[PDB]
């Protein structure tokens, strides 16, 4: 027959606001998530049923590294709530294309669904790559307008790049495991990257065990083989059901895998103002599918003519260069390349969640970064007569001291000098630098310090 193609389709949105009820209604033709099929045209579309709540966001996070596609619910009467932007938010900083899905527009009137409509178009302008995304009014009850959502998710799916990595080595996430005896375990996740074929040996991490592959189970089906993008269910030897959990990562013997203490990544930040550079900051980074509490300390990377820096960041985020050592409490599994979240969800359900994301660089300690801080003091050249002092550089005799010798330039006169000596109890300071020098100019004093 024809060729289909495998689709995984996310689902989110605020607690009530229509989510299962949208999903019954498109699998015909929550504390854990939801998983369901459907297909349209020749798509085989794979339903990810996200919960609501948000103490289960754990979950919610889990479900985007699966999906190429999602539908964001809010409910047309009462608009977007606070998880609707949070999932928003996660989907955007992933690249997911979204279409926005305005529910229960039968409990709802002509103009409340405009407005709603309307406050989604202004929301949907303010993030980064779901700049404009379709809107539906539907109503799972009634019917209304499913049948355009259905023509909306195959043409999103028409246009969107759907890059299945079988090149790479096989790389699959466990969701759930459950036993059948001590000689077998049945595992099910979603394949990320690479191919299995059945009876591979391939391993369980982080225990880091050896197994083989008896069965897959696809698309209520067994096939010899399955690709990356494919929702397959597994069962293999060599494992109890027991040692599997939430965390746990099934991959092939060639495998980038590693599990990390310390990482180094290039983050950009969700929303600025939102933000806080004060460094070695207690937050919860989301990696794979754990969500390990951390500490992050923000720098940026600045050459300075001969060798690269790293520098504590100056608090400027003009320029994108926020990167963010951290060093987690626990261990993970990651890669480099791997898409980081960073998440404080130690807040209220009630306020947005998401302090950024970004891409691993590096798998690296802080110590060894040789994290520095960019040192300036300034004070400004005070000249009676026949006498040049500066001020400003030190409150005191021993701190003015203490700066004798070091390099000292004038801001916008490009000119040089030194400073040789103290002047005062009060910590004025004295200085040989080129000639030219006036009254009330500027003293830059520039260094490099150890930071922390
Ligand atoms: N009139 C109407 N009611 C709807 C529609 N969709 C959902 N509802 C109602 O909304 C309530 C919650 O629906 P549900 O789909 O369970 O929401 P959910 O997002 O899955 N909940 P959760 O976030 O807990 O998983 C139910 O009373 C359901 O009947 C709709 O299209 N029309
Ligand atoms: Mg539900």
């Amino acid at each position: 027959h024809m060729d289909f193609k495998n689709i995984n389709l996310g689902i989110f949105g605020h607690i009530d606001h229509g989510k299962t009820t949208l999903s019954k209604v498109l699998t015909e033709i929550t504390i854990d998530i939801g998983f369901s099929a459907f297909k349209l045209e020749n798509y085989r579309i794979t339903l990810v049923d996200a919960p609501g709540h948000a103490d289960l966001i754990r979950a919610v996070v889990s479900a985007a590294d699966i999906i190429d596609l999602a539908l964001i619910v809010v409910d047309a009467k009462e608009g977007p709530k606070t998880q609707t932007g949070e999932h928003m938010l996660i989907l955007d900083h992933f690249n997911i294309p979204i279409i926005v899905v305005i529910t229960k527009s039968d409990n709802a009137g002509t103009e409340e669904i405009k407005r709603t409509e309307m406050i989604m178009k202004s929301i949907l302008q303010s993030t980064h790559n779901l700049k404009n995304s379709s809107i539906i009014p539907i109503s799972a009850k009634t019917g209304f307008g499913v049948d355009e959502l259905k023509n909306l998710i195959i043409t999103t799916l028409n246009n969107a790049e759907i890059i299945r990595n079988t090149e790479s080595y096989f790389k699959m996430p466990l969701d759930h495991a459950f036993p059948i005896k001590g000689a077998g375990t049945v595992v099910t996740g979603t394949i990320n990257k690479g191919i299995v074929k059945v009876g591979d040996e391939l391993k369980v991490l982080p225990i880091n065990m050896s197994t083989k592959v008896r069965s897959i189970q696809y698309f209520k089906e067994s096939v010899m083989e399955a690709k990356a993008g494919d929702r397959v269910g597994m069962a293999i030897q060599g494992v109890d059901a027991k040692q599997i959990y939430r965390g746990c990562i099934l991959t092939s013997k060639d495998t980038k895998l590693q599990t990390v203490d310390k990482i180094v990544a290039k983050i950009k930040i969700s929303d600025i103002f939102k933000y806080n550079l004060t460094p070695k900051m207690k937050v919860h980074l989301n990696v794979g599918m754990l969500i390990v509490p951390a500490v992050a300390v923000p720098f940026k990377k600045v050459t300075f003519g001969k060798t690269e820096e790293n520098i504590i960041l100056n608090e400027v985020i003009s320029g994108n260069e926020c990167y963010c050592a951290f060093e987690l409490e626990e261990k993970v599994l990651a890669e480099v390349g791997d898409r980081v979240l960073i998440t404080r969800l130690d807040l209220p359900p009630t306020t947005l969640r998401i302090c950024g994301h970004g891409l691993i660089e590096e798998f690296k300690p802080i110590k060894d970064l040789n994290i520095k801080k960019e040192v300036l003091r300034e004070g400004k050249v005070k000249i009676d007569k026949g006498r040049t002092v500066i001020d400003g550089l030190a409150q005191s005799k021993v701190a003015a001291e203490k700066l004798i010798g070091e390099e000292i330039s004038i801001e916008g006169k490009d000119i040089v000098g030194k400073i040789k000596g103290t002047f005062g109890t009060k910590g004025l300071l004295t200085a040989e630098f080129s000639g030219n020098v006036e009254n009330r100019d500027k003293v830059i004093l520039n260094r490099l310090r150890r930071w922390g």
